[PDB]
Order: structure tokens, then C-alpha cells, then sequence
């Protein structure tokens, strides 16, 4: 399995764009296995709604994307593309707070992907929001 | 009910922030009726995913946020908080293409609101995505 | 290919089945067409909850199956299996309500069908619930 | 408050029900606490589709109403009315095979409740649906 240190880089390769993902930018890896990926983020300005709570938005682009990495750590390698994400929101999070985004691998099929992803707050493991992502690996 | 130039002006200063509603900074409104909003967007390099296809999170912050747009056209005119989302993706968008975000009121309920988004390429009317958003109103 | 009489022969066959499909056994089909279906049921105290309103298993099962009879009128005529289905309740229907449920496919692909699902109290048009059904062909 | 043994007679209750629930007459109650509730059930025929398998409309049956019961086994006591399910289907469940259908309830609010629900096939604990039911209590 891969060091932390490589995960991290790729990570950041993927951030370090012009493209829509530099919106993760802030976003930092704690832990990778294949099929399961921990992030953190600290919730800054940038990452807010109107009301300075994580924007729904930026909660959707994490599902998205820290569920497509522990997909990808997998034996096919295979990042698929979206075919169903849903997310539930249960708590705010606020400016200057930690939060954790765990992605968990749920199965991998033959031309489908399916994963889990809950964000907490790091400090006391309130559930922020939980989503599911299906992926066509075909 | 208001003029286009009015709603126009509201979605502009809502994007004109440092926020995380900046990234619909380029979605143009082209008709708003109570309960019904359609905007316009062109895909750039910005909204796109590594492929150079639309994010799958750009996708999310525009159904989020379009169907808060209709949400609050009415008679309460409350945005509310989200509480569910879920998005279908069933056609990619590519860079330069021109799509259509509509955002249509299911339901306005006394403590929640229910809205639908489909995605379309503006051209030849092709199906992007779809999505189903419920508000919490209170 | 099919036509609405022998739609119409599947509801009488599929619904006095040993299996699960039985409990659609007073569902009508009204009209079919490649990719749209439509069905009227009167809601009876066999459809309900505890509380005397129709039952969001029931709502579940009239979504899956007669979504699944939209996709299956097709040039293709696959079934699929259900991959993701998610349902929002707007309205709840009272025992004796007659209600429409009406299902359109919004994409037939490679290997994934998708289709939105309608139902609605037949006397107002009010929306009780809507679904998606993803399905996957392959 | 509930115990298991209360649980188990709801489930004798409920489920010869003249209404929906008596679709759910073969589930045993094996484990109940406040916010989560196990249940199992063998897959007979009456529980499938025409390919044999676990019908989706009785996987969303058990979802609905595993997840309701969790939710209900609270100090609030309230069952809640639906508002949004999800569900992903992800392995099959054959004739024969005993499945676990685990609900846990993920937060009770002053108006909202959520709830995930897994179905697992008890013999090697693959995933076969994972579901999200968030409930009105208002």
C-alpha cells in the first residue's frame, strides 16, 4: 500500500488546477486504504453559504470527490463517473471549525462503484452531512 | 411580480461575494416566475472536472442554488435550509457548451419546500442532469 | 414491440403473482407509449399505513415497477435491475383517493436507464410523491 | 419507553395488519435500543420480483418501516411522516437467503429525524441495499 506522503501528493496534483476541483484546495489528507479515504478541512469564508455555514455546494463537491479517491484505491484503479449522489444534511458547520470527511467504499462491481461518505466535526464527531455516490466504471 | 433586470441585480450581488456561491459568478438569469427560475451558464475550464466535463460538484451548487432562487420566489419567500439533495447525471457537458439550469417548485408546505433542476444543453435540449432538493422552512 | 393491451396483460399476470407484485394487483394501466407509462389506482385500506394514508412502501413499489414498464417499452426491451431509486413525499393520499402514477424514462443509454416517476391525486393534480429509478442494463 | 419484547409484539401487530404492513409478517424483531433496531427475515417467495430475487418495492418496505421503528424508540416517541428515502441496491438477495436489516438512527432534531438502514445477507454480511429515510416529526 501507498505512504500518506504519496496519497498527499496526488491529492494535491488534483487541487492545483484551473478546473472546478481547486475549490478543495484547503482540504488535507489524513488517512488512505484502499476503499477508504479520511480528509479534514477547517471551514474558512471561502467554503460558506450566505449565512457563513459550509455551503451545500461545497459539502456535494467533497461527497464527490473524497468517495471518487477511495474508489479509486482499489485494485481496478477505476475513478468511474457520477451516476447517482444524494446527501442528507443534518448539522451546520461553522466558520473556523474543523471538519472530517471519511469516504468508505460500500462495493465494487464489475461496471459499478458505490460509496459512503459522512462529515463530522472533528472536535466532537457531530455529524455534519452524510452522502452516497454511485459510479459507472463499465 | 418583479422585473428580470431585479432578479438579475439580486443574483449578482449573491455571487459578487467571497463565498462559495463566487463559483456561479458566470450563470446568467434568463426568466424568474414564482416558484420557476431558468439560468443560463457556459461551461469554461472553471467548472469543469479532469476530464473537461462539468463537475459533478458545479452540478450540485447550481441545482442548490437555482432551486433556492424559486423556493424563495413566493408569497413566504423564505430560502430555507437544506435538508436533502440528490443528483442524476445521465449526459456529460463539455467546455463551450451553453446549458440551461430550470428550477421548478414541487410543493410549498408550511415547514418544507420541495424543488426539481434539470440540466439541459441549450442547443438541442439534451438532458444533463436532474435533481431533487427538500428545504427546511420551519 | 409493446403496445398499451399488452402492458395492460403484464399488470393482470405480474400482479396475480405469487411474488412481491401482487400487492399492485388493483393498479389500471390507462396509457403506454416507449418510455411512459400510466396508471390509476384508488388508494384502499390494503395500500395504507397505520395512520390511514398510503404507504411509502406501496409509493416505492408503484415507482420501481411501473417505472421498470417505461424503460422495458423500448426498442431494447431490458427490464434492468435496479441500481438507485429515491423518492420525495410531498402530499399525503387518503383511503379512497384515486391517484395517477405516471412514469417517464429521461434517458435509455448504453447501460443505464433512468426515469422520473409522478404520482399524483387524480381529482386536483396535486403531487403526492415523486421518484428517479436508475437502472442498470448490461 | 419501548423494550424488544415491545418491538417484537408491534411486529406481530402491525404486520397482521389488514394494511401495507402485513407485507413485513415474516420479519423478526433480534435486537432493539433507542435509535437502532435489527431485524431479520428469510427471502420466500412472496418477497420476490419475477427474477427471483428481493422485490426493490419490499427492500423500501423494510427501509420505511425498520427505520420508522428506530426512530420511534426515542424518548419523543414520535414515528414521523416520510419525507425523502433513498435507496442503492447493490447485491442481490436470492430465495432462501436470510437477511439483516440493521436501522440506525443518525440524528433526532426538534422537527427532523434521519435514519440509515443497511440490508445485509446474514450468511457472509455482504451489502445487499443501503438506504436514508429522513422523516417530518413537526
Amino acid at each position: 500500500s501507498l505512504t500518506l506522503n504519496t496519497v498527499k501528493q496526488i491529492f494535491r496534483a488534483m487541487a492545483d488546477s484551473p478546473g472546478f476541483d481547486r475549490v478543495l484546495s484547503k482540504v488535507e489528507v489524513l488517512s488512505a486504504a484502499p476503499g477508504k479515504v479520511v480528509c479534514e478541512m477547517k471551514v474558512e469564508e471561502q467554503h460558506t453559504n450566505r449565512g457563513g455555514t459550509l455551503h451545500g455546494g461545497m459539502t456535494a463537491t467533497l461527497v464527490d470527490m473524497i468517495s471518487t479517491m477511495a474508489i479509486m484505491y482499489s485494485e481496478r484503479g477505476a475513478p468511474g463517473v457520477s451516476v447517482d449522489m444524494n446527501i442528507t444534511y443534518m448539522n451546520a458547520a461553522k466558520i473556523g471549525e474543523d471538519i472530517l470527511i471519511t469516504a468508505q467504499v460500500l462495493k465494487q462491481g464489475r461496471t459499478l462503484a458505490f460509496a459512503t461518505v459522512d462529515l463530522t466535526n472533528k472536535a466532537n464527531g457531530k455529524l455534519i452531512a452524510q452522502g452516497r455516490h454511485t459510479k459507472h466504471l463499465g
